[PDB]
């Protein structure tokens, strides 16, 4: 860590993250510090992350093991958070909406293909820059919001899947949309009953399974499911189409990244650039 020297604190669950540059090589960086206390599976596990490279995944550039665990990463200038709420007059032109879709869906595709989920998608831990990418950071590696969280962990699935980083995607994919958060939960049981109150209480016919998860309840108010066009106006038919089956119930049923890639949502995607003030 003494190679490095810390420009400013840019973020703050398990641990601080410092904007920092390298003192030898002039390299700006973000430097993680980690959730003190390392475990030796958690040395391996990192060790895996760092094979792990795509251009929608923030690149691991260093692990530091010593004594106390940093992570180096490859340096973004902007979370998509901050540009949703500079963006939030006139709302992200929606191809550039699309393009950051398709990208980390890519993304997806590709971390899941190795098995490795994300776990916590948010617009907090997905970055941005000048080019027009857009990047994975900060992976789920086993106040917190809820409100991309799939329903299957929130009744309480212990060895959910892949499906879990869909589902936070189509969340994030209708906030950018609306300039609303679809969800906005401020407790577990909250959370759920905004999704039941949306897409309708899971029953057995939707979602096969559902009431011997471990936290469902007979007794759970039963809503009806609203329309979708009532939900993410003015998405579009491809875009609402696309979004309905990033938010089915079923894991299961729940479409894959590499399937949603193929939608003819993104028949017509560009790579825009984005009008970004650092
Ligand atoms: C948790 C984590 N690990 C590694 C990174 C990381 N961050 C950056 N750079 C970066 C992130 C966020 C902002 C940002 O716009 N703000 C963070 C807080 C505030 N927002 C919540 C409104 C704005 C600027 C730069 N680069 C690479 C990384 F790996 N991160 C970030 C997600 C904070």
């Amino acid at each position: 860590m003494e190679n490095f020297q810390k420009v400013e604190k840019i973020g703050e669950t398990y641990g601080v993250v410092y904007k920092a540059r390298n003192k030898l090589t002039g390299e700006v960086v973000a430097l993680k510090k980690i959730r003190l206390d390392v475990p030796s599976t958690a040395i391996r596990e990192i060790s895996l992350l760092k094979e792990l490279n795509h251009p929608n995944i923030v690149k691991l550039l260093d692990v530091i093991h010593t004594e106390k665990l940093y992570l180096v990463f490859e340096f973004l200038h902007q979370d998509l958070k901050k540009f949703m709420d500079a963006s939030a007059l006139t709302g992200i032109p929606l191809p550039l909406i699309k393009s950051y879709l398709f990208q980390l869906l890519q993304g997806l595709a590709f971390c899941h293909s190795h098995r490795v989920l994300h776990r916590d998608l948010k617009p907090q831990n997905l970055l941005i820059n000048t080019e027009g990418a857009i990047k994975l950071a900060d992976f789920g590696l086993a106040v917190v919001t809820l409100w991309y969280r799939a329903p299957e962990i929130l009744l309480g699935c212990k060895y959910y899947s892949t499906a879990v980083d869909i589902w936070s995607l189509g969340c994030i994919f209708a906030e950018m949309v609306t300039r609303r958060a679809l969800f906005p939960g401020d407790s577990e049981i909250d959370q759920l009953f905004r999704i039941f109150r949306t897409l309708g209480t899971p029953d057995e016919v939707v979602w096969p399974g559902v009431t011997s998860m471990p936290d469902y309840k007979p007794s759970f108010p039963k809503w009806a499911r609203q329309d979708f066009s009532k939900v993410v106006p003015p998405l579009d038919e491809d875009g609402r189409s696309l979004l309905s089956q990033m938010l089915h119930y079923d894991p299961n049923k729940r479409i894959s990244a590499k399937a949603a890639l193929a939608h003819p949502f993104f028949q017509d995607v560009t790579k825009p650039v984005p009008h970004l003030r650092l």
